[PDB]
C-alpha cells in the first residue's frame, strides 16, 4: 500500500468529493486524466498479469469500464493511470444531452453510486474524429498489449435500435479493437429489453454484418453488455444467441436498477442503476451462469464492485479472462489501478496459479 495509495485515499479523494457534486468531479477527474495530471504508477505490469483473449494481448487485465470517458478525451492518460485497456463511450450516432441534472449521487456509506446521465454524448462524429487524431498511437499501444474497446448506445428519440447500432459500427468500427452492443443501460426507454429472442438475434445480426464489412485490419472483436437484472430465461436465450451468432464475448455486467437490503445511503431512492459494492455478488453471480451457459467458450469481461485483487481475482476464478472498475476508481483515485494489478498478483501466486490464464474459470473445475 503506497503512500500516494493510503493519501488519495485518507485525504485527496474524500476532500474533493466534500466541495464537489459528483458529476463535477466526474468533469474534472476527465480533464486532470485528459492532462496526465496522475500519480506515478510504480507499479510494473509483470508477465503473470497477460492475458491473450479476443484477438489481442492485454498486458494486464484490469480495465476501466465504459461511463467514465464516454467521448473519448481522456483514453491516453487512462492507459497512464495503469490500466492494461480501455473502453470509451457509450457514444450514440446523433449528439445528444441526457437527463436533466441532477443525474449522478454517492452512496458513501455503500461504496455505491447511483447514476441516470440518460446516454450524454457528443456523438459518432466528433468521436470519430477525435479517435482519427491518435489513430496510428492506439496501433501501436494495442501492438503493446494496450487496446481500445468502444461502446456503442442508441438516441432517446431513435425509431430503430439496430440502425443506431450499426451506424456505431460503420463509423467507430475501424477505429476500435473491440465494440460494445450495450443492450443494458438501465436509463434509456426500451434498451434493456432489447432481448426478445429473436429481437436480439435479428438485432445482433445485423451487426455482425455490418462489421464483417469492414476491411481486414479494421474488424473489431463485437461483445454484448448485459444487465445482473436478468431473469433464467433471459440468460437462457442471451447464451443461445451468442454461441449461434459466434459473438465473439460478454461484458458482465451493467448497474442495477434493483435495490438490495441493507443499502444505507440516503440517496437509495433515486432512480437509475446502482454501482459498486452493493453490485458486486451479484455481478459475480451472472458471470458464473454465463460461463457455464457457454461451456467456458465465450470470453467475458467482468465489472461490478472490484476494488480489490481478491475482487478481480473471484470474478477471474468465476470465469472472466478480463475485468474492468468505474465505481472504485471515484473512491480510492487513480492509485486504485496499481493496488487492485499488485493485489491480483499476490493472490495468484499464493493460491498457486501460474497466471491470470490458468485462474479463468478455476472454480467450475472444483
Ligand atoms: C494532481 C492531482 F493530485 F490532482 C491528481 O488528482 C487526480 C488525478 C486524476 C483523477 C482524479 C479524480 C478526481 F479528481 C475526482 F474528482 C474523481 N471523482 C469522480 O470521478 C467521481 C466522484 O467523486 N463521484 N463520481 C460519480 C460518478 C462518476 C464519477 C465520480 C475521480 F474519480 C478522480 F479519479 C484526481
Ligand atoms: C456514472 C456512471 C456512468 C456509466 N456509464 C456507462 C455507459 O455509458 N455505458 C455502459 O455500458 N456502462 C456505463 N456505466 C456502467 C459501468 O460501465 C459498469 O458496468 C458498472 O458501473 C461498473 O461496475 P463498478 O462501477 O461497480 O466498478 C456507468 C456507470 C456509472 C457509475
Ligand atoms: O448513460 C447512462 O445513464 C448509463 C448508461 C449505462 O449503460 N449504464 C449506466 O449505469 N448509465
Amino acid at each position: 500500500a503506497t503512500g500516494d495509495e493510503r493519501f488519495y485515499a485518507e485525504h485527496l479523494m474524500p476532500t474533493l468529493q466534500g466541495l464537489l457534486d459528483p458529476e463535477s468531479a466526474h468533469r474534472l477527474a476527465v480533464r486532470f486524466t485528459s492532462l496526465g495530471l496522475l500519480p506515478r504508477a510504480r507499479f510494473q505490469d509483470s508477465d503473470m498479469l497477460e492475458v491473450r483473449v479476443l484477438g489481442h494481448k492485454f498486458r494486464n487485465p484490469v480495465g476501466i469500464a465504459a461511463g467514465f470517458d464516454k467521448h473519448g478525451e481522456a483514453v491516453d492518460g487512462l492507459y497512464k493511470m495503469g490500466f492494461g485497456f480501455v473502453e470509451i463511450g457509450s457514444v450514440t450516432p446523433k449528439p445528444q444531452e441526457g437527463n436533466p441534472r441532477p443525474r449522478v449521487f454517492r452512496l458513501p456509506e455503500d461504496q455505491a453510486v447511483i447514476n441516470r446521465y440518460g446516454f450524454n454524448s457528443h456523438g459518432l462524429s466528433v468521436v470519430e474524429h477525435r479517435l482519427r487524431a491518435r489513430q496510428q498511437k492506439q496501433a501501436k499501444l494495442t501492438e503493446d498489449g494496450l487496446p481500445l474497446g468502444v461502446n456503442l448506445g442508441k438516441n432517446k428519440t431513435s425509431v430503430d435500435a439496430a440502425e443506431d447500432y450499426a451506424e456505431g459500427v460503420r463509423v467507430l468500427g475501424p477505429l476500435a479493437d473491440y465494440l460494445v452492443v450495450n443492450v443494458s443501460s438501465p436509463n434509456t426507454a426500451g434498451l434493456r429489453s432489447l432481448q426478445g429472442k429473436a429481437e436480439l438475434r435479428r438485432l445482433l445480426t445485423k451487426v455482425l454484418q455490418e462489421r464483417d464489412g469492414l476491411r481486414r485490419v479494421h474488424r473489431p472483436a463485437v461483445l454484448v453488455k448485459i444487465a445482473p437484472d436478468l431473469t433464467s430465461q433471459d440468460k437462457e436465450d442471451i447464451a443461445s444467441v451468442v454461441k449461434e451468432l459466434g459473438i465473439d464475448g460478454l461484458i458482465v455486467t451493467n448497474t442495477t436498477v434493483s435495490r438490495p437490503a441493507g443499502l444505507q445511503g440516503a440517496l437509495r431512492s433515486e432512480t437509475g442503476g446502482l454501482s459498486g459494492k452493493p453490485l458486486r455478488d451479484l455481478s459475480t453471480q451472472t458471470i458464473r451462469e454465463m460461463y457455464a451457459l457457454t461451456q467456458g467458450r465465450v470470453p467475458i469481461i467482468g465489472v461490478g464492485g472490484v476494488s480489490s485483487g481478491q475482487d478481480a481475482l473471484e470474478k477471474i476464478r468465476a470465469g472472466a479472462s478480463l475485468v474492468q472498475l468505474y465505481t472504485a476508481l471515484t473512491f480510492w483515485g487513480p492509485p486504485v489501478v496499481g493496488k487492485v494489478k499488485r493485489e491480483l498478483e499476490a493472490l495468484l501466486k499464493e493460491q498457486g496459479f501460474g497466471g491470470v490464464t490458468d485462474a479463468i474459470g478455476a472454480d467450475h473445475r472444483r
